[PDB]
């Protein structure tokens, strides 16, 4: 046994999946939970650095489970979760700009970006680790 699958990291009793291919928001959201998982919602501040740090170093554009589709500039993780106040601080600065109808979030550089929800970006899957 092992906490978390192959190829995933760990971090905080949870398990991420770093994509190595590309796919739209919705597709993302779908890949996720063909693997028992969730495209990533950002519970902590804690889990946002470390996050923020990887997608960073892999330096490609990368999906998060946040989106404003359903109400233009309210943004709400995919399990249903409203975005906190305390979280917006970590918008890229402009964003979100909203340019060209951009409802869905990526990990850009350094923060957040709102991106065209068909657009193909890596993404990241997040699961519980197991404990053995
Ligand atoms: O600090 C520098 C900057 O470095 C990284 O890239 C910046 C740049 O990335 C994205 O554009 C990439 C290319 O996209 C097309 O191929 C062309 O436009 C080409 O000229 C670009 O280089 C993009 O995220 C861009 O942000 C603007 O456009 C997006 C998409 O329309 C929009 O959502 C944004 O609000 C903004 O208008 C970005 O500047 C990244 O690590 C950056 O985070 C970083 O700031
Ligand atoms: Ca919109
Ligand atoms: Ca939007
Ligand atoms: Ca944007």
């Amino acid at each position: 046994c092992h906490p978390c699958p192959w190829e995933w990291t760990f971090f905080q009793g949870n398990c991420y999946f770093m994509s190595n291919s590309q796919r739209n928001w919705h597709d993302s959201i779908t890949a996720c939970k063909e693997v028992g998982a969730q495209l990533v919602v950002i519970k902590s501040a804690e889990e946002q650095n470390f996050l923020q740090l990887q997608s960073s170093r892999s330096n490609r554009f990368t999906w998060m489970g946040l989106s404003d589709l359903n109400q233009e500039g309210t943004w709400q993780w995919v399990d249903g979760s409203p975005l906190l106040p305390s979280f917006k601080q970590y918008w890229n600065r402009g964003e979100p700009n909203n340019v060209g109808e951009e409802d869905c979030a990526e990990f850009s550089g350094n923060g957040w970006n709102d991106d065209k929800c068909n657009l193909a970006k890596f993404w990241i899957c997040k699961k519980s680790a197991a404990s053995c």
